[PDB]
């Protein structure tokens, strides 16, 4: 049996083929997804996934996230010098000139961190299988190069996986939607993840996939919505109580967790409550706040627009037109947001397909591909 792994910028998922259907596997915490976050506590203990995530704000200098932005990359790559500006942790150039990460004097390569994430996936998958997992199919962005694909392939080996193949994410998702046997059909893939946004235009002819165009934004994702919502919450609190939280990470850690929760609520509801008791201390100050969908949409209107232009360029570079696109599938949890769904519809001129879970589709596709190989 061959494991399929979506090693994501922000979140990872693992699925395997059970019969004629792919089964997504859930970790020891009962979650079907795992944060691609790795951190080292002051003492030197290592944390991976949710544990690291729940410390990300209080321990910024030693928490590694969005490493996938650095994997397979040279240090002087504009994409790395840009990332340095947007992340608090330290990036240093290895002896190769490759982009590395440093924490507490110990430095790691992006492939090592990925390996830490892949190790837990491996663990997660093995619980299911019973035996040990040896063979994997891991996914990479269409825009990845050899250097990036090898480094991803190398990360799998460190964790003890033989990466039989590396397939493109957009292609993987298309597999999850059954487009494998399409005679002729042009597909647009709108992937808005926790950390990156991707638009990829695919054509399938007699079952052969071609990536015609690819565009997007490396620094626009779901986390950016959370932060914009956090600033709004923080700013609204100063007004009402006069307390400024910016300097208290322990509280900011809670707000982020709370901002992450409100966002999810507002894709199924138009209102939710931000309730954070004893956030600070003339006495305790409790954070009680009401957030509505229309408000949220307003707060992150600019995050959404920024998707509109890359998708237009994608079709241009692919010499296509809304009429030409036969289907549009959504990938990324941030695609659950209705306003994202609407912006996606009046962009490609059709209702987006939402049959497959937005953030398990790639893992599922990776499974399909792996079942084929076994
Ligand atoms: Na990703």
């Amino acid at each position: 049996a061959v494991v399929g792994i979506d090693l994501g910028t922000t979140n990872s998922c693992v699925a395997v083929m059970e019969g004629k259907q792919a089964k997504v596997l859930e970790n020891a915490e009962g979650a079907r997804t795992t944060p691609s976050v790795v951190a080292f506590t002051a003492d030197g203990e290592r944390l991976v996934g949710m544990p690291a995530k729940r410390q990300a704000v209080t321990n910024p200098n030693n928490t590694f996230y969005a490493t996938k932005r650095l994997i397979g990359r040279r240090y002087d790559d504009p994409e790395v010098q840009k990332d340095i500006k947007n992340v608090p942790f330290k990036i240093v150039r290895a002896s190769n000139g490759d982009a590395w990460v440093e924490a507490h004097g110990k430095l790691y390569s992006p492939s090592q961190i990925g390996a830490f994430v892949l190790m837990k996936m491996k663990e997660t998958a093995e619980n299911y299988l019973g035996h040990t997992a040896k063979n994997a199919v891991i996914t990479v962005p269409a825009y990845f190069n050899d250097s990036q694909r090898q480094a991803t392939k190398d990360a799998g080996q460190i964790s003890g996986l033989n990466v039989l193949r590396v397939i493109n994410e957009p292609t993987a998702a298309a597999l999850a939607y059954g487009l494998d046997k399409s005679e002729d059909k042009v597909i647009a893939v709108y992937d808005l993840g926790g950390g990156t946004f991707d638009i990829s235009i695919l054509e399938i002819q007699k079952g052969v996939f071609e990536v015609k165009s690819t565009n997007g934004d490396t620094f626009l994702g779901g986390e950016d919505f959370d932060q914009a919502l956090l600033r709004h919450i923080v700013k609204e609190f100063k007004r009402e109580t006069g307390v400024d939280l910016t300097k208290d990470n322990m509280a900011l850690q809670r707000v982020r967790e709370a901002a992450e929760k409100a966002k999810c609520e507002l894709s199924s509801s138009v209102q939710t409550d931000i309730n954070l008791p004893y956030l600070t201390m003339s006495g305790p100050k409790h954070l009680n706040m009401k957030l509505t969908r229309a408000q949220f949409e307003g707060i992150v209107t600019d995050l959404i627009r920024r998707t509109i232009a890359p998708c237009q360029k994608a079709m241009q570079d692919a010499e296509v037109s809304k009429s030409d696109i036969g289907e549009v599938i959504l990938v990324g949890g941030m695609t659950r947001m209705p306003k994202v769904q609407q912006t996606v519809q009046d962009l490609f001129g059709r209702a987006p397909s939402k049959a497959v879970n937005p953030d398990e589709a790639v893992a599922i596709g990776a499974a399909i591909q792996g079942g084929v190989l076994a």
